[PDB]
Formats: structure tokens, sequence, C-alpha cells
């Protein structure tokens, strides 16, 4: 899932 971009780690 999209957690590993910081980008998409704010509620990813």
């Amino acid at each position: 899932g999209c957690c590993s971009d910081p980008r998409c780690a704010w509620e990813c």
C-alpha cells in the first residue's frame, strides 16, 4: 500500500 510513499504516509 501507499505508506511506502511519504506523500501517502499521512493517512495512508
